[PDB]
């Protein structure tokens, strides 16, 4: 804990609970495509994989770009307001950004990033949100970009996350991982790569910076 300056959050499934919106985006390009959905279940397991990747599962490699810009076209206008903050993330926030400086880095957009936290009301706890970009197409790189910004050294940092794209970013980049499980990621998958804190609810999060 004590080398760390600066705390690094994933969005989607970490302090946004953004999972009606992203079942829906899926489901309306499989209506469109004409084709059955995948089960709820299944739908879970495409939050956080890339969108061509969980596409891929289940629809001709063909149509994968087709799939890809029908789902933003749902995602955009309609699915990223059907989010909502996880349970005590407000109080997660006040607590941690009144010692450390936030920032968030996701593999989302930089742009779709920064308009959730606004219309979640949570923009104004960050220092900064960092999301995909060319500089920077995956976590690694996103926080290679948030560390470098911010002059800071990998071992200053920490990032809380749900996914195992999360734990495996960490772990390129020398920050340390703090694994939480009331989102989108299972709790064996994050085990698996050794984090250095968990968390099944929000508040037990602030107990590690104690």
């Amino acid at each position: 804990m004590t080398s760390i300056t600066a705390i690094f959050f994933d969005l989607d499934g970490t302090l946004v609970d953004s999972s009606i919106g992203i079942h829906n985006a899926f489901t309306y390009t499989f209506k469109e495509l004409g084709v059955p959905s995948p089960d709820a279940k299944t739908i879970r397991g495409f939050m956080g994989p890339p969108l061509e990747s969980s596409f891929a599962t289940c629809l001709s490699k063909d149509q994968i770009s087709e799939a890809v810009q029908i789902y933003r076209s749902y995602y955009k206008a309609k699915g990223i307001y059907e989010a909502q903050l996880f349970p005590q993330i407000i109080d997660l926030l006040e607590e941690l950004s009144s010692s450390y400086p936030l920032y968030i880095t996701t593999t989302k957009d930089t742009s779709t990033a920064q308009d959730m936290a606004k219309n979640l009301e949570i923009h104004h706890f960050f220092d900064g949100i960092y999301g995909s970009s060319p500089e920077a197409p995956h976590k690694a790189d996103v926080i290679h970009q948030a560390l470098q910004t911010h002059q800071l050294a990998p071992e200053q940092a920490i990032i809380i996350g749900d996914t195992k794209f999360d734990m495996l970013g960490a772990r390129e980049t020398g920050i340390q991982k703090l694994a939480i499980t009331w989102g989108f990621g299972e709790q064996a998958d994050l085990l698996n790569y050794q984090p250095d804190y968990i968390a099944h609810k929000p508040l037990e999060v602030l107990a590690y910076f104690q």
